């Protein structure tokens, strides 16, 4: 009368192993837990974002209290064009109602691996920016605007150099499927 | 005869996973281009799973990977 | 939980040198 219960068979896990010794670090392995934007094939390291961001300060030689300004506009210009332009050239900014050129053969030379891969770390920003423009006006960037795409709410996710995690609307994340076929 | 016990564990005789040996040589070779202790590289390859679940197997040759 | 970072050897770069004497001067 003790009603037989299905006895429950716990297949034990392999751990990966040389020479009868685990590699794996359990321990550590319990408390290792880096946020999914870190570790990314996208994303450029620290290192190599470092390195052109002070590589851009020697050629334009602009002060660090100013740069800055510089780099806000630089996130603008790419966002209305691509991210891979002609090495040499020049992107424009703005002092009211008149255009400033910077030279592009320094910031697009000393972007390791690529300029989309060292950039997209202001991709998470430019989601900001675009939603505080469409909140004035009809905004759409250009890439998507010529990517045979229609949709304006989705506007915020409609640049070439967006990195996409698991935060990212479904619509959103359905969308880069289309514009990169 | 033999055939009545030669009864192995499905996860040992695959295609996907590599032998034995090939993956002491991939992981002893590792060790020995770090230069770092046996004591200590059970924490880089605790990394090394974690960033290939984040990104692909197959990325370019040339590069890092970040812990 | 110190995770080791591969450590850097630096190649020590070789002065021109004549009789145990550097000759570029630094």
């Amino acid at each position: 009368h003790t009603v037989p219960r299905i006895k429950a068979i716990t297949s034990k896990m392999r751990m990966p192993k040389s020479k009868g010794a685990t590699v794996l670090n359990l321990e550590h392995l319990l408390e290792y837990a880096p946020q999914q934007i870190d570790i990314s094939n996208t994303r450029a390291t620290q290192s190599q974002f470092d390195t052109w961001y002070e590589a851009v300060q020697l050629a334009y030689d602009i002060g660090e209290t100013e740069m800055p300004t510089v780099m806000n506009g630089l996130m603008v210009w790419c966002i209305e064009n691509g991210t891979s332009p002609n090495i040499n050239g020049v992107w424009v900014m703005m002092d009211g109602d008149e255009q400033v050129e910077y030279p592009l053969k320094p910031i697009v030379e000393n972007a390791k691996p690529t300029l989309r891969q060292i950039m997209a770390h202001f991709s998470d920003v430019a989601e900001a920016y675009i939603e505080m423009r469409n909140k004035k006006e009809p905004y759409m960037p250009r890439y998507g605007l010529v990517r045979n795409l229609r949709d304006g709410s989705l506007a915020r996710y409609a640049f070439d150099f967006y990195e996409v995690t698991s935060r990212t609307p479904v619509r959103a994340r359905e969308a880069h499927i289309q514009m990169k076929a």
